[PDB]
């Protein structure tokens, strides 16, 4: 189901529904669809799918807590959604303890060009802290920009909580950036 996009003016902030960021300037600044009411920047439209009226693929993570150590294995994913005219992405893979006012706690991993299905094969440690029991583990999936700010491809969380008591180990969902603040959809 194709759509039918057109040039708009938004008079309050709207956000790109395909990469998630401001649509920003005087006029004009975004594309609104005739039918469906989506609103994504004019360099997003070529990476939209024809889904008019009616995701962002799957990440392959173990997490696992010993003594007050979190380790992530952070492997591959697939299927993930293109953010560059040439539709591809360049992803890399963004862990943090959260909440995390003060952006203490991010660790990343390495960028791949050019591919919807990355390899990382990277692993990280977390030391926890008693309040950490609190927080969750956020995994976010961002397309590296070099020139202009980065775009947010897809995103998961864990309970440390529930980490302690049960690892993690299998393929995830990606969510949108709020709700993988809270949520997870194991496949
Ligand atoms: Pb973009
Ligand atoms: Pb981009
Ligand atoms: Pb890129
Ligand atoms: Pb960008
Ligand atoms: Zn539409
Ligand atoms: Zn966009």
């Amino acid at each position: 189901s194709k759509h039918k996009f057109k040039i708009h003016t938004y008079g309050s902030p709207t956000f790109c529904d395909h990469c998630g960021s401001l649509l920003y300037g005087l006029i004009h600044q975004g594309m609104k669809c005739d039918t469906c009411d989506m609103n994504v920047h004019k360099q997003c439209v070529i990476n939209v799918p024809s889904l008019c009226g009616m995701k962002r693929g799957r990440i392959y993570l173990k997490a696992e807590v010993t003594d007050e150590k979190l380790h992530v294995t952070v492997r591959d994913a697939k299927n993930l959604i293109p953010m560059d005219p040439n539709g591809l992405s360049d992803p890399y893979v963004k862990l943090k303890l959260i909440p995390d006012p003060k952006n203490e706690s991010k660790q990343k991993t390495k960028t791949i060009r050019s591919t919807l299905n990355p390899q990382w094969n990277e692993s990280f440690t977390f030391k926890l802290k008693p309040s950490d029991k609190d927080r969750r583990l956020s995994v976010e999936i961002w397309d590296w920009d070099r020139t202009t700010r980065n775009d947010f491809m897809g995103s998961l969380s864990f309970g440390v909580s529930e980490l302690m008591k049960m690892p993690a180990s299998g393929w995830y969902k990606l969510l949108n950036q709020e709700e993988g603040e809270y949520y997870n959809v194991p496949i």
